[PDB]
């Protein structure tokens, strides 16, 4: 079913969002609501399709679940921190780059550890298990020990413990941990390029179209700049320009 | 340089193109066969046989980063293809096509040194960078207690790195790449600090050879042609390459 011919009839498109990764999606307590940069894309986009009355549904998506729920139709596009791979694109299609993540370390401050050159086979990196983030380790950093989690959450808590000296994933999502909390920083940069794209199944050309279309506008009438300095108001190195 | 550049093409079948002349890897005069060679040329001609057909023909110019700005906007060039950023202060003078490769900046060392990471540069540390190049600009941000030596090329900064008249090189890590190849006493270190997508710049007022340009990326992305053109120059690095 064309997505862009369904959206138009039920006023809404569905977007599959990150509900644990503060700055991009992430479900606040407070407004009982999820929110982040992801967030605020989908719905500008939704508003360039549709018209400023147009509805949004978020629906909670993993690393692992994302692409299995887009392609069984449950979502209509993944706007998840998702990195562009050659590999996923024997999937899915995805949109226009619209975040330039890379990805970098995480660890208490006075580490002695200030680049990925520094994770040597003494040293213990914390993963996501299944991630790109752990594969990239092993690849990167080929003598480190490598100790895989189930989430974001319980990387952090196995830092804050000790059981590892550096969590490693985007450098964004870091970010939104370490500005969190200030006894822990990112160190030496980024190790890969981590461009994210909104994702869709095969076969909805027209929908993807009128998702790269929505960006252009709002990259040219400012609305994209608008929600980059919202999220990232003094990191500039992720923004497409 | 208000001539129409698709318009006149219909009379020259011809795209004149700026690209770096010293740069390996992306635009380096080859001095046996007089021909400039790396992936920018590559992808060069690829646009160009896009744009014009098989029997489309190229010509190359050579530009310094320096020198790209001024020769596109007096209309010595169509296009700059030439390891060339994006960036909204450029954007004000030229028009940029989409992003053909993911560059990021870094730092070149001496193997041993004990400058690991842009956060090892400091008032202590002399990083050595093109004159009025970015890279220059961009350390002082990421470093703004280092002392830069700014010399007139690349051959220069590195000639200087290898007589320790400086600490450290940076411009971006591809750039390096073409350099530590050819210099295995030398090493990047620190991944890298910036991000660097480079795109063909095209003069304002070009609009329809810019819509032509990007026209030329999207066939090439589609039937695999800038994937070769890719593999040909970056073999064991992915991370430049756009998907
Ligand atoms: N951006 C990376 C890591 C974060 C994530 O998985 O959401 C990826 O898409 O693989
Ligand atoms: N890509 C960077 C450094 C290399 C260059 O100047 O050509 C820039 O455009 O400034
Ligand atoms: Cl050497
Ligand atoms: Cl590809
Ligand atoms: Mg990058
Ligand atoms: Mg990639
Ligand atoms: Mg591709």
């Amino acid at each position: 079913e064309d997505i862009l011919e369904r959206s138009k009839s039920t006023n809404e498109i569905i977007w599959g969002v990150k509900y644990d990764t503060r700055l991009f999606g992430m479900m606040d307590i407070e407004s009982r609501t999820v929110q982040g940069f992801d967030v605020d894309i989908a719905k500008a986009i939704t508003k360039k399709i549709l018209g400023d009355n147009g509805k949004t549904e978020f629906v909670e998506v993993t690393s692992k679940t994302r692409i299995p729920l887009l392609k069984n139709g449950n979502i209509d596009a993944i706007i998840a921190t998702m990195t562009i791979t050659d590999e996923r694109k024997k999937q899915v299609d995805f949109s226009d780059v619209y975040f330039d993540a890379g990805q970098a370390l995480l660890v208490k401050k006075g580490s002695q550890i200030k680049s990925v050159d520094d994770l040597n086979a003494s040293t213990t990196v914390l993963a996501v298990k299944g991630s790109t983030s752990a594969a990239n380790i092993r690849q990167h950093a080929p003598d480190a020990k490598i100790l895989e989690l189930e989430n974001y959450a319980e990387a952090f808590t196995a830092l804050q413990s000790g059981q590892g000296d550096a969590m490693t994933t985007d450098n964004a999502i870091l970010l939104g941990i370490a500005d969190e909390n200030p006894e822990y920083e990112l160190v030496g940069g980024t190790f890969t390029n981590e461009p994210y794209g909104i994702a869709i199944n095969k076969g909805q050309e027209n929908f993807l179209k009128a998702v790269n279309q929505a960006l252009e506008e709002m990259h040219a009438d400012g609305t994209y700049d608008k929600i980059y300095q919202k999220w990232f108001p003094n990191e500039t190195e992720g923004k497409v320009e």
